[PDB]
């Protein structure tokens, strides 16, 4: 699955 | 997986 | 799952 969003 | 999107 | 994306 695609990771998550940045910060 | 691709990466997450911008946060 | 794929990396963080970005700031």
């Amino acid at each position: 699955p695609p990771g998550p969003p940045g910060p």
